[PDB]
C-alpha cells in the first residue's frame, strides 16, 4: 500500500540536500560514531572508579528505598517510583541498531485501532476551536534562535551571524517560496530559498532506561527497545521486521579495550530530527506568538513553572488522573496537520504560509547512521513532500502540535466517559470556542494541566466526578483504550513536568504535594545525555554550558523529596569508596569555577558577581538548556540569562512578516 521512495547519498536528490561546504558534506557522510562521554571535566563515563560508584550506589538505593507506588499508580511515602538501576549504562555507547524512522504511520495507527479523522462533528468542532483560540489575536515578538544550534539542510551552519542572515532572508522570501509550493514547484522553492528538502536524522541518547535485577539469577535485565529495519520503515510496517535492539555492552571490551562490569548496558537511542532552518524560521515567527498567547490567556492549562504553581491548581481538584501516551510523536496524525491547515485558511491566514506549514509536516527524512555500515539514505521525494512520519521533532511548532492534539484528546476523553451533560454546550463553532475558552481557563468542573504528551486530568465536585472515578478505574484495568485518537493509559507513578505528585494516606489531591524526582537528580548528575564538550570554547554553544551551576539549584529543585538527605549521604559514602574524595567538595569546586566562568558571558555580571540575582530555573537552564525546550519557556528565565543562550532577529523584521501572514 505504497512504499516510500528511497535514494542513496550518491543520488542527485540526496546530494542536493548538502551545500558545497565541509560541514554539510561531513554531515551527509558521517559514519556511525560512539565513545565514552566526558561526564565532567577529566572524567569519562566508563572510568572504572565511576562504574564501581554507579554499581554500589544503584544497588544500595534500590535496596533501602524500594518504590512506593500504589495499585492506581499514585506515588506515596518515600517519593520513589522505580529501582535506581537506570544509571547502569555505558554513556556514549548506543544500543545497536537504532530504528529506521517510519515513512508512513497510517497502518501503525489503523492497527492500533486509532481513528483516521475526527470521530464525530463535536470532536471536529473542538479540534478546529483549538486552532481558532491558539492562532487568533497574536502579538509579534523577536524570532529567538538557540546559540550554536545547526541550520541543518542544506548549509549545516552553527554560526549566529549566518543563522540571523538565513532567518531574515527566509522571512523576506517565505511568501515567494509558499506561492511556488502552491503551484507544486517544491524543487524551485528549495533551490531558490532552501525551503524544503528534508529533515536530518540525528540519534539522541536516552541516557537512562529501565533495568531490573532478576532475583532468581542475580543477573540484570535491560528493557528491550523495538526497532524497525529499512524495509519495515519504507513500507510503514507492511514488510520487513520490528525487533529488539542489542543493549549488550560486552562488545566494548573486544572493540575498545573497555572493562564492562556486570549489569552495565549500552544506551537507548531515539530518533531526533533537525529541520531545514529556512523553512523553520517563518514557522517559528508564528509559533512564538502562539506560545505567548496560550501561556498568558490559557496559563491555567498551559503555563507550568514551579512545583507550587502546579500544586495550587491540583489541590482544588477532587480527582487527579495522571495520564500516559504511548509513542506520541510516531502516532501523531497527519489528518490533524490537514485539519489545522484547513482551519487556518478559514480564519484568513496567508495561503502561502499555511502551505509552508503543511509542507514542514510532510517532508522527506535523511537517515544518517543508525548502525555501522547502515544509513546514508533519503526517505521520500523532496519534489513532492508526501511522508506521514507523525510529528517531526525539529519542526518549528512541534510543542504546539502535540499540545493541540493532546489537550483536545483529553477533553474528549472527559466528555465521552464523564461529562455527556456538557455535549449540548458544543453545537457549532461559536459555542465550541466559548466552551473551550472556558475549559482552558480552568472554569469548568472538568479540568486539565498539560504539555504535549504529559498531563494531569482533573474533576471538581459535580456531575462529572462519578464518571471521573469510572474512567480512572477503566485506566487501572487497562483492557479498553479510553480514546479513539491515541493509546492512553495511566502513568505508573504519577508526575507532571518532572515533579512527582506525592500523595498521603488519604490518596486525595487536596492533601497531595508536588516534589522533585530524586531519580532525575541522579540521571542529571551521573548520566548526562552529553559530554562537557571541553573543546568548544564558547560555553553558551555547548549542550551543557555550566554543569557546576546545578549544585546551587539542587536543594530548591530536589529538597522536598522525602529521601533527599539520604541520597546525598549515600552519594558521599559511595564516592569516597570509589575515588577516595569528597563528592560535595568536588561539586563545590565545580560550582566556584562555573560561577566565575559565567560572569564572562553575562554583560550585567562583574568579574566576580556571584549567583545572588539568579533563580533556581536560571541555574538548571544554564547547566542544561534542553530544559528550555521541554520543561520551561523564555518568560520563566531572567532576561540577562536568556540572552546568554539565545539571540534574536529584530521585532521590526518579524512585525512586517507577521502582518503579511495573519488575517486582516
Ligand atoms: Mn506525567
Amino acid at each position: 500500500p505504497r512504499r516510500a521512495p528511497a535514494f542513496p547519498l550518491s543520488d542527485i536528490k540526496a546530494q542536493m540536500l548538502f551545500a558545497n561546504n565541509i560541514k554539510a558534506q561531513q554531515a551527509s557522510k558521517r559514519s556511525f560514531k560512539e565513545g565514552a562521554i566526558e561526564t565532567y571535566e577529566g572524567l569519562l563515563s566508563v572510568d572504572p572508579r565511576f562504574l564501581s560508584f554507579k554499581n554500589e550506589l544503584s544497588r544500595y538505593l534500590t535496596d533501602h528505598f524500594p518504590a512506593n507506588v500504589d495499585e492506581y499508580g499514585r506515588v506515596y511515602g518515600n517519593g520513589v517510583r522505580t529501582n535506581f538501576f537506570g544509571m547502569r549504562h555505558m554513556n556514549g555507547f548506543p544500543m545497536i541498531p537504532a530504528t529506521w524512522p517510519l515513512a508512513s504511520n497510517l497502518k501503525k495507527r489503523a492497527d492500533a485501532d486509532l481513528a483516521d479523522g475526527p470521530v464525530s462533528e463535536r470532536d471536529n468542532l473542538l479540534f478546529r476551536a483549538a486552532v481558532r483560540l491558539m492562532f487568533s489575536d497574536l502579538e509579534p515578538v523577536p524570532l529567538k534562535i538557540r546559540k550554536g544550534s545547526s541550520t541543518c539542510i542544506p548549509y549545516f551552519s552553527n554560526d549566529m551571524g549566518t543563522k540571523i542572515e538565513i532567518a531574515e532572508r527566509a522571512l523576506e522570501k517565505a511568501e515567494e517560496a509558499g506561492n511556488l509550493m502552491l503551484q507544486g514547484k517544491f524543487d524551485d522553492a528549495y533551490q531558490l530559498h532552501q525551503m524544503g528538502g528534508a529533515y536530518y536524522v540525528v540519534y539522541r541518547a536516552q541516557s537512562t532506561d529501565a533495568i531490573t535485577l532478576d532475583p532468581k539469577t542475580g543477573k540484570f535485565v535491560s528493557k528491550d527497545r523495538m526497532v524497525a529495519d529499512f524495509e519495515y520503515a519504507v513500507t510503514g510496517g507492511e514488510q520487513g521486521s520490528l525487533f529488539a535492539a542489542s543493549k549488550d555492552a560486552s562488545r566494548l571490551k573486544e572493540q575498545y579495550g573497555i572493562d564492562v562490569p556486570d549489569g552495565f548496558f549500552c544506551e537507548r537511542r531515539r530518533t531526533a530530527m533537525g529541520g531545514p532552518f529556512a523553512l523553520n524560521a517563518p514557522i517559528m515567527a508564528v509559533a512564538q506568538p502562539v506560545r505567548n498567547k496560550i501561556y498568558s490567556k490559557y496559563a491555567y492549562t498551559f503555563h507550568h513553572t514551579t512545583r507550587l504553581n502546579k500544586e495550587e491548581k491540583v489541590k482544588e481538584w477532587s480527582l487527579c488522573v495522571a495520564t500516559d501516551v504511548s509513542d506520541h510523536d510516531t502516532f501523531w496524525p497527519g489528518w490533524l496537520r490537514d485539519l489545522i491547515c484547513d482551519e487556518l485558511l478559514n480564519m484568513g491566514y496567508a495561503p502561502w504560509w499555511v502551505k509552508l506549514f503543511e509542507t514542514s509536516l510532510k517532508l522527506p527524512v535523511y537517515v544518517g547512521a543508525p548502525a555501522p555500515e547502515q544509513g546514508h539514505t533519503l526517505l521520500g521525494d523532496p519534489s513532492n513532500p508526501d511522508l506521514e512520519v507523525g510529528l517531526s521533532s525539529g519542526q518549528g511548532a512541534t510543542d504546539l502540535m502535540g499540545t493541540l492534539l493532546m489537550s483536545i484528546t483529553y477533553l474528549v476523553m472527559q466528555l465521552d466517559h464523564t461529562a455527556p451533560h456538557l455535549n449540548s454546550r458544543i453545537k457549532d463553532m461559536p459555542s465550541a470556542c466559548r466552551f473551550l475558552d472556558s475549559y482552558w481557563q480552568g472554569h469548568e468542573e472538568i479540568r486539565q494541566i498539560s504539555k504535549s504528551d504529559d498531563a494531569m486530568l482533573g474533576w471538581t465536585k459535580g456531575r462529572a466526578l462519578v464518571g471521573g472515578h469510572r474512567l480512572f478505574e477503566m485506566l487501572k484495568e487497562g483492557k479498553v483504550n479510553p480514546s479513539p485518537y491515541m493509546k492512553i493509559s495511566y502513568e505508573h507513578g504519577g508526575a507532571f513536568l518532572g515533579d512527582i505528585l506525592l500523595y498521603d494516606s488519604r490518596r486525595e489531591p487536596g492533601s497531595a504535594i508536588f516534589v522533585g524526582n530524586i531519580n532525575s537528580m541522579l540521571n542529571n548528575q551521573f548520566s548526562p545525555e552529553y559530554g562537557v564538550q571541553s573543546g568548544v570554547r564558547d560555553r553558551s554553544k555547548r549542550k551543557r554550558p555550566f554543569p557546576g551551576l546545578a549544585w546551587a539549584s539542587m536543594k530548591d529543585t530536589y529538597g522536598a523529596c522525602p529521601i533527599y538527605s539520604d541520597v546525598l549521604e549515600a552519594i558521599e559514602r559511595c564516592w569516597w569508596n570509589a575515588f577516595g574524595e569528597s563528592y560535595r567538595a568536588y561539586r563545590e569546586d565545580m560550582l566556584k569555577r562555573d560561577t566565575l566562568e559565567l560572569s564572562r558571558y553575562v554583560a550585567s555580571m562583574a568579574r566576580q558577581a556571584g549567583l545572588a540575582e539568579l533563580t533556581p530555573i536560571d541555574l538548571e537552564v544554564l547547566a542544561d538548556p534542553n530544559k528550555l525546550q521541554y520543561k520551561w519557556t523564555q518568560a520563566d528565565v531572567s532576561a540577562n540569562i536568556h540572552e546568554v543562550l539565545m539571540h534574536g532577529v529584530s521585532v521590526e523584521k518579524t512585525e512586517r512578516f507577521l502582518r503579511s501572514v495573519m488575517p486582516r
